């Protein structure tokens, strides 16, 4: 049964190892396909910095910071939020990164989460 946090280790690649640049074409379809691709073990995450992401497809899907005192076991607090066209869905603290479906890219670093599932 789905507990409503998921303990992970995301694999941090680099924007132009990246192979599949975002994960579809509504913000609903990303939300989705990321979340299925977490649960599977697929997702890389991207760290944001100038030029990341116009190297990557909208609609973005986020990880952000979801509180300030609970990083357990080492893993920070986090929830998805997705952005198109500058609206963003979801509403939420820092963001970590962008996710990417991971397909065999070599990492530069593992990233721990605490992942709020819905």
């Amino acid at each position: 049964m789905e507990k409503t946090h998921v303990q992970l280790s995301l694999p941090v690649l680099q924007v132009r190892d990246v192979l599949v640049r975002g994960f579809g074409d509504s913000v609903e379809e990303v939300l989705s396909e990321a979340r299925q691709h977490l649960k599977d073990g697929t997702c890389g995450l991207v760290e944001v910095e100038k030029g990341v992401l116009p190297q990557l497809e909208q609609p973005y899907v986020f990880i952000k910071r979801s509180d300030a005192r609970t990083a357990p076991h080492g893993h920070v607090m986090v929830e998805l939020v997705a952005e198109l066209e500058g609206i963003q869905y979801g509403r939420s603290g820092e963001t970590l990164g962008v996710l990417v479906p991971h397909v065999g890219e070599i990492p530069v670093a593992y990233r721990k989460v605490l992942l709020r599932k819905n």
